[PDB]
C-alpha cells in the first residue's frame, strides 16, 4: 500500500524488578501515616499507632488492591534492601544512589523538591533510553519523545540523540498528553512519512518514538485525600519504545507490523475538571475525580462508530471481528468499555492483561498492549485502540496487523 | 498547488502595555539586591546599599541594554503607574484585587517569590484571557488547534479550556511543548504533517489548523540568582502571545487569503551542546541557564544548515541567496548580526528580524510568528523566505516560504 504508515518493533525496557502489589500497598500505608504524622506534628507512638491504623483502613477500603494489579514497577519505591517491630525500617540509599531516593518520612514529609526530581528523571531516562535503543542500528529520521513525568530543555531524548551521533535526526517533544500520548505522537509519525511524501522532507523510512513515564517520581505521601490514595496505588513505571515505518519499507525489511487505517482525538463536553495536572514545589501535582469513569462510559460507543467510519469499516457490521485495545485508566475501566460496547472477553483480554501484570503506566500502556496483539495476534487481525487522558480527551486509532 | 500548505491570518494580542527599557533594568537590579540582602538575612542599610552598588555594576555591564531592546511586554512586571520611588529606592503598590495574581515576585519577605504551582494558576488565567481575545474573531472551529508554549504546563491546557469554552468538540487539540525559543517549526511541522495525513485518509479531509504561542517569559521571573546569565535572561526575554492558520492552499485560495507557502522544512541537532541553554522545572520558576558560547556554536554550523534547507526547496544558496529574505530567530542580542555574517546577507535581508528584536526582546516562540507576520503584510508576492531558528538542543530549525 502507497501512503500507508505501520507500527512496528516494540521494545520495551525494565530498569526495576516490579514489587508485588501488596508489599507496595504495605509500605505505601506505613509512609502516608508516617507522613501524616510529620506534617501534623504528632510525634508520640500512640498518636502514631491512631493514625497507622485509620491510614490502613483507607488503603483496605480504597487502594488498588493485589487481585487488580498483581505487581508494579516502581524505579522510586525503596528497594526491598532496605526495607527492615511494628514499623518498617527504611535504610538510607548509599550516597552513590541517592537520586533514587525522592520520599522522605523522618524530616520532611514534601521529600525532594522538583528539580531535584527532574534531575533524578534525567539521570533514570538517560539509562532507559540507552538500553531501549541498544539494538537500534541506524539513526531514525526522526524521534518522537512521549512522557507527562519529566520536562527538562534540552530532554534526555535530546541528549541521547546527540549521544548517538544522530545529527540528521528531528526530535520531537510530544508531552503533557497525559494516559493517552502514544494517539498524538503516532499520529505525528504519520504526519512526518506524509510530509515528507508531500516533499516538503527529503524522503524518509523510519520514526521511532520513545516513551518513559515514571509516575513514581511523583509520589506524593503527604496528601491523604482518597484519589491520592487511588493514584499511589494505580500509577506505575514504564519505559516502551517502537517504530513507524512507510509501508513499502517496513515491507523491504520483512517485517511484521500494524498498519494504521484511521485516527481521531478530540475533547468530551462538561469534564475538563476531572482529570487534571499542574507542577508544583516538589512534584507534578495529580486530580482525578470519581466521575471520569462515567464520563468514559458516556461517549465511547459514539466515539467507536465514528472510528471504526473514519476507517472505511461500520460498527455493527463488523465490531464483532475487532480486538479493543484499551487504556485500563483504572481498575474498571476495561470492563466499562466492555460493557458499553457489548464485547465479548477474548476481545478485550490483552488490555485486562497488561493492567493485571503492571499497573496504568501511563502513555506506556497502550504500547505494552499493542506489543502484546503484534506478537499474538494472526494477520489480518484488525483492532481498534481507545484511551482516554486529561482534557477529558478521547483517542482513537484502527490498526491491521499485516 | 495540491499537496501544499500555507500560513496565513496573524494574530497577536497584547495583554500588558510594554515597559520601557530602562525601568525594567533600574526595577529589576533592585529586586536582585533586595533578594540577595532577604535570602541572606541582611538587615542593615549600608549593607543593602553596598550590595545594590554590586548588583547595578553588574547591570551595566550584562543587562541587555535599551540601545538594544527599548521595551518588553512583561505581564508579570508592575505597570509603570504602581512604581513609587524618589530616595534610590523602590516600592510597589497594591495591585488592584482581580489583578493579584500578576505578583508573583516578592521583596519585602521570600525572595523566591511565588511558588510553580501559584505561578501555573496565575498563567492559566493570564492565557486563558489572551486567547480569548486571540480567537474572539474566530468564525468556524479549526480542525486542529496546536498549542506552543514553554512557559507553563497544566492538565488539561488553557487550549484544551478554551476549546471546550467554544464548543468546539470536533477540534483535536495537540501540544507543541518544550521546544523553547525555536517552537513555530515543529508546530509548522505539524500543522502540515495534519494536512498531509488527511490527503493520505487516516482521517476525514480538514481545511484549517489554528496554532497558538502563549509565552509568558516574565513568569520565570528569577531574582534570587545573581549569576550573569540569569541578569541576562531576566532582560532579554518578552512575553508574547499570537495565533495564526495552516491552511491547504486550495482553501486558502477559495478563502481569497494572501499566505506563505511551506516549500521545505529542516530541524536538528548541533554535536557538543546539549548543555548551553537550559530549563529546568523547579520550586519556583523554570531555571534557565545560557551559555555565552551560544552564538559561536550556532555561527559554526548555520551555513550548512541553510545550504541544506535551501537545497530541500530545490534551490542553491550561492546563487539564489541574494533574492531571498531571512527571517532569523533573535535569541539574544548578536544572533541576527552574527547569522547575517556568516551567510554573508546585506541589512535588508534580516532586517524585520533585527526590527522585531529591538521593538519586543525575545518572545521565545513567538518572536518567529511575529517576523512572519511583518513578511506576509509587507513582502512583494514572490517573495520567498528562508526562516532559521535556534534553541536548546542546540537545536536548528529551518523553514523555506514563499509569499502567495
Ligand atoms: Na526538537
Ligand atoms: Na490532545
Amino acid at each position: 500500500h502507497p501512503n500507508s504508515a505501520v507500527l512496528a518493533d516494540f521494545i520495551p525496557v525494565q530498569l526495576a524488578k516490579p514489587v508485588p502489589q501488596r508489599i507496595t500497598l504495605e509500605l505505601t500505608a506505613y509512609g502516608f501515616a508516617r507522613a501524616h504524622c510529620l506534617s501534623n506534628g504528632i510525634t508520640d507512638e500512640e498518636g502514631f499507632v491512631q493514625v497507622y491504623k485509620t491510614v490502613k483502613e483507607k488503603f483496605d477500603k480504597y487502594a488498588v488492591s493485589p487481585a487488580q494489579i498483581k505487581q508494579r514497577q516502581l524505579v522510586y519505591f525503596p528497594k526491598l534492601t532496605d526495607i527492615r517491630d511494628g514499623n518498617f525500617d527504611i535504610a538510607d540509599p548509599e550516597p552513590d544512589q541517592a537520586h533514587l531516593r525522592l520520599f522522605d518520612i523522618k524530616k520532611d514529609p514534601r521529600g525532594a523538591d522538583l528539580k531535584t526530581r527532574h534531575e533524578s528523571y534525567a539521570k533514570v531516562v538517560g539509562k532507559g533510553l540507552e538500553q531501549m535503543f541498544e539494538g537500534t542500528l541506524e539513526a531514525p529520521d526522526d524521534l518522537i519523545h512521549v512522557t507527562c513525568s519529566g520536562y527538562l530543555a534540552p530532554s534526555p531524548a535530546e541528549r541521547m540523540v546527540a549521544d548517538r551521533g544522530w545529527f540528521e535526526t528531528t526530535v520531537t517533544h510530544s508531552y503533557n498528553m497525559g494516559c493517552y500520548g502514544a494517539f498524538p505522537a503516532i499520529k505525528m509519525a504519520h504526519g512526518m512519512l506524509a510530509s515528507a511524501q508531500w516533499g516538503a522532507t527529503p524522503p524518509k523510512t523510519r520514526v521511532d518514538i520513545a516513551h518513559t513515564e515514571l509516575m513514581s517520581a511523583h509520589n506524593n505521601i503527604a496528601e491523604s485525600r482518597v484519589d491520592n490514595i487511588i493514584s499511589a496505588t494505580l500509577f506505575s513505571d514504564g519505559l516502551i519504545k517502537y517504530s513507524v515505518y512507510p509501508e513499502d519499507e517496513l515491507r523491504r525489511q520483512g517485517l511484521r507490523g500494524l498498519r494504521i487505517l484511521a485516527m481521531s482525538e478530540h475533547l468530551l463536553p462538561d469534564s475538563a475538571d476531572t482529570m487534571t495536572g499542574v507542577p508544583g514545589s516538589h512534584q507534578f501535582v495529580m486530580t482525578l475525580s470519581p466521575l471520569v469513569p462515567a464520563i468514559i462510559k458516556r461517549h465511547v460507543r459514539a466515539f467507536a462508530v465514528d472510528l471504526l467510519r473514519r476507517a472505511g469499516m461500520d460498527f455493527e457490521r463488523d465490531k464483532d471481528a475487532l480486538s479493543f485495545a484499551i487504556h485500563p485508566g483504572g481498575p474498571k475501566i476495561v470492563d466499562h468499555v466492555q460493557e458499553e460496547l457489548g464485547l465479548a472477553e477474548d476481545q478485550v483480554a490483552i488490555s485486562k492483561s497488561v493492567f493485571l501484570e503492571n499497573g496504568n503506566m501511563s502513555s506506556s500502556t497502550i504500547p505494552h498492549i499493542l506489543k502484546a496483539y503484534l506478537e499474538e495476534a494472526t494477520v489480518g487481525t484488525r483492532i481498534a485502540c481507545l484511551g482516554f487522558g486529561p482534557g477529558l480527551t478521547a483517542a482513537g486509532l484502527v490498526l491491521e496487523k499485516i
